[PDB]
């Protein structure tokens, strides 16, 4: 049918009123299928054992399942990153999909892991399953959250960092959802500019 | 020795660049051995007559050689059922192994005889050759594709139909592999319920 888009009021409804869906024996299916990556760089382990897969969903009533699952189990420390990606894109720069890709980049400070980190990861997240971006959401590969003592970053990835109006399309709803105010600014950066490099190719 | 795991990618490039294993004098052996099974109900000849064991193949390199060679010589016409089941396993509610259990099965519409049932089936086939149900992969005994004016089916059966984890394990791998939508909904259902009877007892 058409795109399958959830509000954020639709989306936080279904956590402890979910599975009252008229079919699908009452669960929501979102547009995509999504994978939850983890990741810690840890040199005595293999790359390959470092990067787990944790679960994959595809209804709301899963998301939150998962989401309060992992509120109750799994490692907030330095080091660690998760990564929501859509089924069939790995959470690395080569995949196809993002090796032409680049990522709107959220920077926070110490000060904003109690206060902010939660519920901008959550926003983020109910951004991707519930396809926010209207036809623009076709862009976005994955977000990306980096828990580090100098300050955690959260991104969201898309495909094709020449694809102008709808990476700023992305960016511009990702900035309002997230509630910032107009004078904090968000920066888009390709991956290959990450690789060795406010002044930002595109920032709103 | 571990299980023996093929993911879709490595199964795929042993068609046109098989045969270059370290051992076995090149042929990539499989966890199981598979017999394939053609029945069409034809009141002319015995029931014994109408099933007909194909082939049997316990390589990725014969698999491919069968598959060739069915893609060249054999029949697709209403009312063929083709059956992959594991060696020992014969492709009836009656065998042991099949006495408990139930499929997951997929419904297709006639438009999808042209756009989906070649890949649906061939996907299904990965899965079952591959051993892409991780440990669960020992609860599936076969699968049968049903070719039929009215719209073909393509099912996995399993074993035991109570082993919750094992069946919603395959299910959504199966549905995850197919590439399915999120909000096409696929059922199983115990083959005593298929006997005399969306509402399924798991749906994915
Ligand atoms: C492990 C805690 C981690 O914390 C972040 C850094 C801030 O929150 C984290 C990771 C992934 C998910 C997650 C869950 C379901 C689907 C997709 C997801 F990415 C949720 C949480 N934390 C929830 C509690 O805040
Ligand atoms: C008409 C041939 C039939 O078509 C199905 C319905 C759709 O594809 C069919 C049956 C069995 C196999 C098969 C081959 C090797 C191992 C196990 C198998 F089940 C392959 C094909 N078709 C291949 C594509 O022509």
């Amino acid at each position: 049918g058409a795109r399958i888009i959830y509000d954020r009021a639709f989306l936080m409804a279904c956590r402890g009123g979910g599975g009252e869906n008229l079919y699908f024996q009452g669960k929501h299916p979102l547009q995509n299928r999504w994978a939850l990556w983890f990741f810690k760089n840890d040199k005595s382990k293999t790359w390959q054992a470092n990067l787990r897969l944790i679960s994959k969903f595809d209804t709301v009533e899963d998301f939150w399942a998962l989401y309060n699952h992992i509120q109750l189990s799994s490692n907030l420390m330095p080091g660690c990153d998760y990564s929501l990606f859509k089924d069939g894109i790995e959470p690395m720069w080569e995949d196809e999909k993002n090796k032409r890709g680049g990522r709107w980049l959220i920077t926070l400070n110490k000060q904003q892991r109690r206060s902010d980190l939660d519920r901008f990861w959550l926003e983020t997240l109910l951004c991707l399953i519930g396809e926010s971006f209207d036809d623009y959401s076709d862009d976005v590969c994955g977000a990306v959250v980096n828990v580090r003592a100098k300050g955690d970053k959260i991104a969201i990835w898309t495909t094709e960092c020449e694809n102008r109006e709808a990476v700023t399309h992305i960016g511009r709803v990702y900035k309002e959802r997230l509630g910032l105010p107009p004078k904090i600014v968000i920066g888009y950066q390709s991956h290959a500019d990450t690789a060795t490099k406010t002044k930002n190719r595109f920032v709103v």
